[PDB]
């Protein structure tokens, strides 16, 4: 409705938090006249656009603590966006990124983290990615992961953890210790075996979510997800599965 002037000057001038730029055919974030001169705004919603990159020029945005580019066409993000300090939610589902910046560990405050449908592996994660430790929700599903770094237990707020659809051979046993997960989806993946330390999550109740169907699971596994998920819990939790697991291995 309003033109892009008018959002940007009425922010100023009323000093209004949020900014909704969702689909208005925005291709360069630098095309938006004065948008990098709101260090006041919290929000900054920019969804369904045309991007293709974010300008270092986001570090002068400040204050923001939601920062949405769903579904654009984001090939790769700035290292200056982790001076970010305030920047809570950021939501970069379905673009093109393959790599995170050095430094994106660095932000200090975010909570949740949506990249989902993009293309990243193990090897996009930069070395300090794994400080963030403030993470809840962390977003991962329709990427390329083949494996997930060991470090992961590092993010023991995380309660939400989505791997679905992405082409995982293996869990590390470093899950077990995100003891406030609620939430974990490892459907549609190339898993055959769990690490038994999953056993130390209880992901059985109905406030629970635990999804891992489609995966090519070991015969016995495959078993007890007929049964039940409380069925495959106690089962990776057993010596008798600990032995086998140990054994098929090697």
């Amino acid at each position: 409705s309003k033109s892009l002037k008018k959002l940007v000057e009425e922010s100023r001038e009323k000093n209004q938090p949020e900014v909704d730029m969702s689909d208005r055919g925005i291709s360069n974030m630098l095309d938006v006249n004065g948008l990098f001169t709101l260090s006041h705004i919290t929000q900054l919603v920019l969804s369904h656009n045309k991007l293709t990159m974010v300008p270092p020029n986001i570090a002068e945005l400040k204050n923001l603590e939601v920062l949405n580019f769903f579904n654009n066409q984001i090939e790769e993000l700035p290292t200056q966006i982790s001076s970010l300090q305030k920047l809570k939610h950021l939501n970069l589902g379905m673009n093109r990124l393959n790599t995170l910046p050095r430094g994106f560990g660095s932000l200090p405050a975010l909570e949740v983290l949506d990249l989902t449908y993009n293309n990243l592996s193990e090897n996009s994660l930069p070395g300090n990615f794994f400080y963030l430790t403030t993470l809840r929700a962390l977003y991962l599903s329709d990427n390329d992961f083949e494996i997930l770094p060991p470090d992961i237990g590092k993010l023991t707020k995380l309660q939400i953890l989505s791997l679905r659809d992405n082409d995982l051979i293996s869990l590390p046993k470093e899950i077990g210790e995100l003891t406030q997960l609620k939430e974990l989806h490892i459907q549609g993946n190339r898993l055959t075996v769990l690490p038994p330390e999953l056993g130390n999550l209880d992901l059985t109740g109905q406030k629970q979510v635990f999804k891992a169907e489609n995966n090519p699971w070991v015969t016995p596994i495959a078993d007890q997800f007929q049964l039940g998920v409380s069925h495959v819990f106690e089962y990776i939790r057993s010596e008798t599965y600990k032995y086998l697991y140990g054994r098929h291995m090697q």
